């Protein structure tokens, strides 16, 4: 067994490869020898963003006690970073918002189903989720507080449309979706801005948030 794992999840173009590169400077090929993994005491596990390949990642999130197979060999999953392009989110057609929120919906619903799976009465270990709103260096980037409200409204729209036509994300009696409501399933979900390149807040706040929780 190695250091614990953090799954890095998100649509293509979000900056996952770039983030992993910054961090360093089925089964997963991971450089254990990387200075970033030794100094922070966790492994950052890049996953594919292509829609056809998301099922594999979601399967880890359903498991009451997920361990990742790591090829430099079992690592405990302790957190998720969901990375998105905060600039692409600002597009007028709303396409990126919709497709990104759809993925996030599945990620959170998977962790919710995990919480609810009780082959024995005991609650599973917590897996917090950092929604990392990347590319804040760009002038067109949506700020984290707006990323939060836009995502919440879209996740709300999805659950309402699906119920009209478990599939329901969040609390049964919730009338307006909020990430905070996921604490009913001991799921801490927070939206935080940052950037991997360019001038801005950088990535350290993301690393701190994860570090305090694993
Ligand atoms: N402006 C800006 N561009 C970024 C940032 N992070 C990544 N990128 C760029 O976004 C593109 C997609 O990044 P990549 O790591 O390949 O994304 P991936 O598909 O999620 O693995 C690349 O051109 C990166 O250089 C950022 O914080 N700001």
């Amino acid at each position: 067994t190695t250091l614990p794992s953090v799954l890095l999840i998100g649509p293509s173009g979000a900056g996952k490869t770039a983030l992993l590169t910054l961090f360093e400077r089925t089964s997963y090929k991971v450089d254990l020898d990387a200075a970033g993994a030794t100094a922070r005491k966790f492994l950052l596990i890049d996953t594919p963003g292509h829609p056809k390949l998301r099922g594999t990642t979601l399967q880890h999130l359903l498991n009451p006690s997920p361990s990742l197979t790591i090829i430099p060999y079992k690592s405990k999953l302790k957190a998720v970073i969901f990375l998105l392009d905060a600039a692409a989110l600002a597009d007028s057609d709303g396409d990126y918002l919709s497709q990104t929120a759809s993925y996030l919906y599945d990620v959170l619903l998977s962790l919710q189903k995990r919480f609810h799976s009780r082959k024995n009465s005991r609650a599973p270990s917590s897996i917090p989720v950092l929604i990392a709103a990347n590319k804040q260096d760009l002038f067109t980037a949506v700020p984290a507080s707006l990323v939060k409200s836009r995502l919440e409204h879209e996740l709300g729209r999805i659950r309402k449309t699906r119920q009209k036509g478990e599939g329901w994300l969040g609390a049964v009696g919730s009338k307006e979706f909020k990430f905070e409501e996921m604490m009913e399933f001991d799921m801490e979900v927070e939206v935080m801005g940052g950037n991997v390149i360019g001038d801005g807040p950088g990535a350290e706040r993301w690393w701190r948030w994860i570090g305090e929780r694993i």
